[PDB]
C-alpha cells in the first residue's frame, strides 16, 4: 500500500540488543556457538548477514537452543512459520531424526531459495515440505484435514509478528498435548518493557504493542504452560496442556 | 579468620539491557505462573544473607519447562541452598518422580523445607548433606544402567563444575541433560581481566572461562549456552 518506506534501513531498532553487553554477546557466539555451528549453517548465516532483511535472521545462539529443545523432547514432526533464508529451518532439520518431517511455510520462496543450496549440502532437504503461502490459510486448511495421530511435536513461529495471537489459536490445536510452540521475538528489542517508546517505525511500534498484548495473553492462557527466555530477541516456549 | 555477601562485587543478577526489561519478564511472564509455595520460598530467601545465590525466577520457570518437555522422571540437583530450583523441579516432575538433592548445608534446605512440604512434593526428594564430589563418586561405584538420571542441575561451588561434569556425563543417561547455572558469571566471563572482584569471584570467573571452553570442545555432549538469569549451559549426553 502507499505510505512510508518499510525497508530494514527505515527501522529504528535494528542495532539495539537485549543484553546490556555487546562483549558478552560476542563471547557467547565465539565460545559456545560458532565452534558448534554446522558448516552449512555458517555459510547460510554469512550470506544472510549481507541480505537486505538480515535483521530478521534468527540469532545463532538461539539456533543452538532450538536444536537442543528439539533433541531433548525427541521431536519428529514439526512446523515452522516464517522461513526466510532457512537458518532455523536448517537448524531444525539437522536436529530431527533421519525420517523427521517439517512443514515450512513462508510467503516468499525466493528467500528460501537463498538457503536451499546450504540445506541441500547438509543432506536434510528431504525432511522439508515447503509451502509458499500466507501461513493463516495453510493453518486453517490443516485444522480441517489434520488427524490426531499426526499432530506436530513442535512449532516455531517467526513470521509476521502482529499475527502471532492469530497463529496461536490454530497452533494450540495443531500441536500435540505436551508439544511445544515457540514464539520468536517476544521481547522485541526490549521495547515491550515500556508502555510507550518514542522513535519507532510504525511497523516496529505495531509489533511492540502486539507483543505486549501477546505476552499478557500467553501468561493468562490455561491451555499452555509458558517460559519466556531472554535469548536472541526473546522467545516464549509454550507447552500444550490440553 | 574469626569475625562476622556485601564483601562481593557481584550482587545483582541482570545480564539484560535494563532493570526494566528483567522486571517486565518477571511480572509479565514469571510471577503469574509461579506456584504459591515458590513465591513464599523466594520471598523468605530474598531476605537471607546469601540471597544473591538464589536461582533467577525466570530461569526456574525455564528449568520447569525443560523437565516437562523431556519427560524427565529421575533427576539430580547439586547445590540446593533454600530449595527454589529443587521445589521447581519437584513440582515439574510426575507424581512418581525422584530427585537426589545434594548440598553441604542442610540448614539452608530447612528454610525451604516447609514450602516443599506444603507443596506436597517432599516425597520426591532424597536430600543428602555432603560435599557433592564424594556422593557422585560413590554413586558411580554402585549405580546400574536402570538408575541413570534424566537430568542434572549443577548450581553449587563453581570451581568444581568441571569435576562435576566428569561424573555427571556417566550418571546421566544418553540423551539426558546436564544443566550448569551461572556460566556467564554476571557478564565477567566476557573479559580476560576484570577489575575489583573478590578473590572468590575472580576464581569463579577464571573457572567458568575454562569450563565454557571445555564444554564447547567436549565430544561427549552437545551444548547450548543460554543468556537467561546468570547464564546456563544445557548439555545433552551423546554417548
Ligand atoms: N503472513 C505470512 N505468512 C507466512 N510467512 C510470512 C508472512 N508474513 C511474513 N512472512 C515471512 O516470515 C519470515 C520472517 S523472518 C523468519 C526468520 C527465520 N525463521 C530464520 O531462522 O532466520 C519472512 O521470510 C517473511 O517472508
Ligand atoms: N561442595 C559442595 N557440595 C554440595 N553443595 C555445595 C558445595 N559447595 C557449595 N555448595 C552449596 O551450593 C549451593 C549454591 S546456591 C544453590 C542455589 C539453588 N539451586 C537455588 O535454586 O536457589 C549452596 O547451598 C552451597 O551450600
Ligand atoms: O556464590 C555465590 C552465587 C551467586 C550466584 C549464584 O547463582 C550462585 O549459584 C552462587
Ligand atoms: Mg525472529
Ligand atoms: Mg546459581
Amino acid at each position: 500500500g502507499p505510505g512510508m518506506g518499510a525497508s530494514q534501513d527505515d527501522y529504528a531498532l535494528i542495532h539495539k540488543n537485549i543484553l546490556h553487553s555487546e562483549d558478552l554477546l560476542k563471547y557467547i557466539l565465539e565460545t559456545s556457538v560458532y565452534p558448534r555451528e554446522h558448516e552449512q549453517l555458517k555459510g547460510l548465516r554469512e550470506v544472510t548477514e549481507k541480505h537486505e532483511w538480515s535483521t530478521a535472521l534468527v540469532a545463532a545462539d538461539e539456533g543452538l537452543f532450538l536444536s537442543m529443545l528439539l533433541k531433548l523432547m525427541n521431536a519428529k514432526r514439526t512446523i515452522e512459520i516464517g522461513v526466510y533464508t532457512g537458518y532455523s529451518l536448517l537448524t531444525t532439520a539437522l536436529a530431527l531424526p533421519e525420517d523427521g518431517k517439517i512443514t515450512a511455510i513462508d510467503v516468499n520462496k525466493s528467500y528460501f531459495e537463498i538457503g536451499l543450496p546450504f540445506i541441500q549440502k547438509a543432506g536434510v532437504e528431504h525432511k522439508i515440505n515447503f509451502i509458499e503461502s500466507e501461513a493463516l490459510p495453510v493453518l486453517d486448511h490443516m485444522l480441517q484435514e489434520m488427524k490426531e495421530e499426526d499432530l506436530y511435536d513442535f512449532a516455531f513461529v517467526d513470521a509476521d509478528k502482529p499475527n502471532y495471537a492469530n497463529y496461536h489459536e490454530r497452533l494450540v490445536k495443531l500441536v500435540r498435548v505436551g508439544g511445544a510452540i515457540v514464539y520468536d521475538n517476544t521481547l522485541w528489542f526490549g521495547t515491550v518493557a515500556f508502555p510507550e517508546y518514542p522513535g519507532l517505525h510504525p511497523e516496529e511500534e505495531e509489533c511492540r504493542v502486539s507483543f505486549r498484548n501477546l505476552n499478557k495473553l500467553l501468561a493468562a492462557d490455561p491451555r499452555v504452560e509458558i517460559s519466556q527466555v531472554s535469548i536472541g530477541d526473546g522467545l516464549t516456549i509454550c507447552r500444550r496442556l490440553y
